[PDB]
């Protein structure tokens, strides 16, 4: 057994195993980003048709 | 330390290692197959957004 080097692995295994978990929720906030994000587009497209229409109302 | 107790706490980190990896996999096995069911709406998205965009060409 080597007492150096487990206790070394055990900081290597536990360090990395945080970079891994952080890693994931940074994709996961980014994904949550990107869908509200498309979720956005069809309310603005149907926003701009209501522009539009107060627009040509205007006659 | 406790070589006893450092070693099995050695065994769970690649233990909890092991579940993430497949995590992971499962997560990105699914959301391989998932993509390209959606995929031909997407490209009808695309394509129609494209259309827009080249209808406002009129100036
Ligand atoms: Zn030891």
């Amino acid at each position: 057994h080597d007492c150096a080097k487990v206790d070394l692995e055990n900081a290597e295994l536990r360090r990395k195993l945080i970079r891994t978990k952080r890693a994931f929720e940074d994709t996961y906030e980014k994904l949550r980003m990107a869908n509200k994000a498309k979720a956005q587009v069809e309310k603005d497209i149907k926003n701009q048709i209501l522009k539009t229409h107060n627009v040509l109302r205007n006659v």
